[PDB]
C-alpha cells in the first residue's frame, strides 16, 4: 500500500521504492538551524533553491542553511497544511524522457503562515540564525513600476505596511523584511541576504531598490545601514517547473508508493547563476553546481529570456492555434523544430552577448531536448497564461533591438502575431479555446477592432512602445504573419518561415 509521506514511513518508502525514491538521510528537525528564510514556497522554489540545499545538506555537510518556509498569500495556507501533515518533507517528481523518479527533498524544515503570527515572522528574519532571505514572490510582488524605476507606495498594500500603526503587523513582503532588519540592525547584527529567485531582468537590483525605498520612507538611519551593508545578488535561475494535478499525485502513489498531498513535478536540468553578494555568510553553492560569479548575471539572464522563454512563446501560441495540447508534440513537430531552431540562431543568437565560455548554439541544442521532454507533459495553457506579460518580455524586446540594428525577425514577428491572432480564442480547426490574462478585455476588444491589421493591438501604450508603432518593416512583416495566419492558419503557414531543405 502507498504510504503517507512524513518521518516515521520514510525508511519504510526508500525500503520499498528501491531504486525509483531517493530520501534525505542527513537529519533534520532540531538537529539543523535554519539559515535561510523563503518567501513564496511554491513549485520553484520547491524544485531549484529548495533542491540545491538538499544536495548541500546531503552531501557536503551543511546544516546551518536549511529552509523555514514563509507564506504570504491566502493560497500559502494550503502549503502550510500540505507541508505540515509530512513533516515538511515533500516528493520532486523529476519527469524525462528516461521516465520518472522521486526525490524526497527534505531541506524544508519548518513554516510560517504569516496570516497567522506576523510576530513569528518577524522574530524568525531578526534571529541570528537567519542568514538569507530569498523570495519567489512573481513580479507582481515586487511593487515595482517599471517605468519609473521607484516603489508603488502608492499601493495601499504598501501604504498599509509604512502606516507606524502596522509596524508590528506588516503584509508585503517588504514590510516584512523591513521589520526584521530594523530588529537586526538595533541588536547589532548584520543584514541577511536578500536573494530574490523570481525569472525578472537584474531581479537583485529591483529587490535592493525597492526595500531600500520602503527603509528610506521609514527611518534613513536603517535604509542607510541597509544601502551600505546590504546584499541583493542578481540571479539567473532556469528549472521548468509545471503545476503539479491530482493525477500526478495519484501516479505517484500508484509508481512510487508515495502518498503525498502537494508533491512537485520538474525535469531534470536545472541551472543557477548568482552573483556572489552576501552580507550574512553563505553555503558553498558551487559544490552543487551553482555558478557564482562576479554583469555576468545579466548576460545569462537575457539568453534565458531570450531564448528559452522566447521559443517557449514560439511553441505556446502557435501551438495552441495548431490544435496541439503539450509543448512535446509542438516540439516533435518537423516544421516547429525546424522554425524554433532559425529562429534561436537567425533572429535572436545575433542580439545575445558573448558568455566566455559559454557556446550559445550549445544552448540552444540543450534547450530543444527539454522542450521535446515527452515524460513530463507541459500543457500549452500553462506556457500561454497571461500572454500580456509575456510576450512585451521574451518576444518583443528581441524585436525592438532588430529595429534599431536591422535584423532579421520575420519568425519572432510570427510569434508576435499567433499571440495577436491567439487573442480572439479560436483556434486554427474553429474551436474556442480559453484566454487567460489580466488584459483579456482590453486585448480582446482591440483585436475585434483591428481584425487583421495589428495597429489596433499595437496602440496599447502599456505594452508597446513608439518604436513598434513607426517602423515600417515591422508593421509590414507582422502584416504579412497576422494575414497569412488569420487564413490558412498556423501549420500552413509555417513553411513560409523556414529555409533550408
Ligand atoms: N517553471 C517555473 O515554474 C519557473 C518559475 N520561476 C519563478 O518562480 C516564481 C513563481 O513560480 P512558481 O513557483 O512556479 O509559482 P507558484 O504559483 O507555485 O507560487 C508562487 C509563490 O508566489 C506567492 N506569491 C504570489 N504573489 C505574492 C505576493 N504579492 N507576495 C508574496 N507572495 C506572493 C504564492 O503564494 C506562492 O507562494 C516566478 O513566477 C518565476 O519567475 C522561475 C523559473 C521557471
Amino acid at each position: 500500500a502507498p504510504l503517507k509521506l512524513n518521518s516515521r514511513n520514510l525508511s519504510q518508502i526508500a525500503a520499498a521504492g528501491g531504486a525509483l525514491v531517493k530520501i534525505p538521510t542527513y537529519q533534520r528537525g532540531r538537529a539543523v538551524k535554519e539559515g535561510i528564510v523563503h518567501i513564496g514556497v511554491g513549485g520553484f522554489h520547491r524544485a531549484h533553491l529548495a533542491v540545491y540545499i538538499d544536495q548541500l545538506m546531503q552531501k557536503h555537510g551543511v546544516n546551518d542553511y536549511a529552509i523555514c518556509g514563509v507564506g504570504l498569500q491566502p493560497f500559502d495556507s494550503a502549503m502550510r497544511d500540505a507541508l505540515a501533515s509530512q513533516d515538511h518533507l515533500y516528493t520532486l517528481i523529476e519527469r524525462s524522457a528516461k521516465g520518472s523518479f522521486a526525490h524526497v527533498i527534505g531541506s524544508i524544515n519548518s513554516y510560517l503562515f504569516a496570516p497567522d503570527n506576523r510576530e513569528a515572522v518577524i522574530a524568525k528574519m531578526a534571529h541570528p540564525d537567519t542568514k538569507i532571505v530569498s523570495l519567489t514572490i512573481t513580479e507582481s510582488g515586487y511593487y515595482y513600476n517599471e517605468n519609473t524605476h521607484e516603489l508603488q507606495s502608492e499601493h495601499p498594500d504598501i501604504q498599509f505596511d509604512l502606516d507606524p500603526a502596522n509596524e508590528k503587523a506588516p503584509r508585503t513582503t517588504f514590510g516584512f523584511l523591513y521589520a526584521g532588519l530594523t530588529r537586526r540592525y538595533q541588536q547589532g547584527l548584520k543584514p541577511f541576504t536578500v536573494m530574490s529567485c523570481d525569472n525578472m531582468q537584474k531581479n537583485g537590483s529591483i529587490t535592493r531598490h525597492m526595500l531600500e525605498s520602503f527603509a528610506r520612507l521609514r527611518n534613513p538611519e536603517v535604509a542607510e545601514w541597509i544601502a551600505e551593508e546590504g546584499a541583493f545578488p542578481n540571479a539567473m535561475v532556469d528549472r521548468i517547473t509545471p503545476q503539479t494535478s491530482e493525477t500526478d499525485k495519484t501516479a505517484l502513489a500508484e509508481k512510487f508508493g508515495i502518498v503525498d498531498s502537494w508533491p512537485v513535478v520538474t525535469e531534470p536540468f536545472t541551472q543557477w547563476v548568482i552573483e556572489d553578494q552576501f552580507s550574512d555568510g553563505r553555503p558553498p553553492f558551487e559544490k552543487v553546481g551553482v555558478q557564482v560569479v562576479k554583469h555576468a548575471v545579466e548576460q545569462f539572464e537575457k539568453h534565458k529570456l531570450r531564448l528559452l522563454n522566447g521559443s517557449h512563446s514560439a511553441l505556446g501560441y502557435p501551438g495552441q492555434l495548431a490544435g496541439f495540447q503539450y509543448v512535446h508534440e509542438v516540439m516533435a513537430n518537423p516544421l516547429f523544430r525546424k522554425f524554433v531552431w532559425q529562429m534561436m540562431q537567425e533572429e535572436v543568437k545575433p542580439l545575445l552577448p558573448e558568455i566566455p565560455g559559454v557556446d550559445i548554439d550549445e544552448y540552444c541544442n540543450t534547450l530543444i531536448e527539454r522542450f521535446t521532454n515527452p515524460t513530463i507533459m507541459d500543457q500549452l495553457p500553462r506556457i500561454c497564461l497571461n500572454a500580456s506579460g509575456k510576450i512585451p518580455q521574451f518576444i518583443m524586446p528581441s524585436i525592438a533591438e532588430a529595429i534599431w540594428e536591422t535584423g532579421p525577425f520575420r519568425r519572432l514577428c510570427f510569434v508576435a502575431a499567433a499571440w495577436f491572432h491567439y487573442i480572439k480564442g479560436v483556434d486554427d480547426r474553429g474551436k474556442p479555446f480559453e484566454v487567460v490574462d489580466p488584459m483579456r478585455e482590453e486585448l480582446q476588444a482591440k483585436a475585434r477592432a483591428g481584425g487583421n491589421d495589428p495597429s489596433e493591438l499595437l496602440s496599447i501604450k502599456s505594452l508597446f512602445g513608439d518604436d513598434l508603432r513607426n517602423d515600417e518593416r515591422f508593421l509590414r512583416e507582422i502584416t504579412t504573419a497576422m494575414n497569412d495566419i488569420a487564413r490558412d492558419g498556423i501549420m500552413k503557414t509555417l513553411p513560409k518561415y523556414i529555409n533550408g531543405s
